[PDB]
DNA sequence: TTGCTGGAAAAATAG
DNA sequence: AACTATTTTTCCAGC
């Protein structure tokens, strides 16, 4: 079942969740560059995983990739990859696709639960991939990104889970410069002389049904809402 | 050695 | 063909 197919983070009493999600902010590193680390979590540790539902004792795969934060639906992003780190866990590459997932055990003796120790994000050149032939997406301006983590449960048929995380940016200088919305209903985020305007209509909201957008304004605003 | 950075200069580029 | 303010890629330095 391909990656660009959609799928339900639960199916029955199965259910593949989010336990601790990533920082918002991970700088992603290139290849002509060494490794600048796992994705870590706000606590100071690291994204955990885990799985509910499950009864068997046989450890089943937990796949890991990056994929967009975008308007659209949910895709490998082209110019991200998983990395590999070799870290608590054990872990291996595949490819799929055009696309590089990193695979982790998930353990019944563990109730299916999992820390995400071992995977950093690698930054690939816009230049290199807009030259793929079939490729027409663009890089420039698109450094977000989320982990989205699948795993797949045989019955007699498998049952194919998906869950993707909160975005994270991967750029060093919007992560500098830009504020970014984690969370709304009391505003939470980052790197908030700031203002807040809704549009569709522009009107600033005072401060430290429709279908209509805010924005956090600095210089330099966050994404829509 | 590699891993893992923070910080920032060089290079690229949109319009 | 050339420019410039903005965005990406390489680079330096320090454990």
């Amino acid at each position: 079942p391909p990656l660009e197919w959609p799928l339900s983070s639960q199916s029955g009493s199965y259910e593949l969740r989010i336990e601790v999600q990533p920082k918002p902010h991970h700088r992603a590193h290139y290849e002509t560059e060494g490794s600048r680390g796992a994705v870590k979590a706000p606590t100071g540790g690291h994204p955990v995983v885990q799985l509910h539902g499950y009864m068997e004792n046989k450890p089943l795969g937990l796949q890991i990739f990056i994929g967009t934060a975008d308007e659209r639906i949910l895709k490998p992003h082209a110019f991200y990859q998983v990395h590999r780190i070799t870290v608590t866990t054990t872990s291996y590459e595949k490819i799929v696709g055009n696309t590089k997932v990193l695979e982790i055990p998930l353990e019944p003796k563990n109730n299916m639960r999992a820390t995400i120790d071992c995977a950093g994000i690698l930054k690939l050149r816009n230049a290199d991939i807009e030259l793929r032939k079939g490729e027409t997406d663009i890089g420039r301006k698109n450094t977000r990104v989320r982990l989205v983590f699948r795993v797949h449960i045989p019955e007699s048929r498998i049952v194919s889970l998906q869950t993707a995380s909160n975005p994270i940016e991967c750029s060093q200088r919007s992560a500098h410069e830009l504020p970014m919305v984690e969370r709304q209903d009391i505003l939470t985020g980052q790197n908030f002389e700031s203002k807040v305007v809704f549009t569709e209509w522009e009107m600033e909201a005072t401060v430290s049904p429709v279908k209509v957008n805010f924005y956090v304004i600095n210089g330099k605003r966050s994404q829509p809402q």
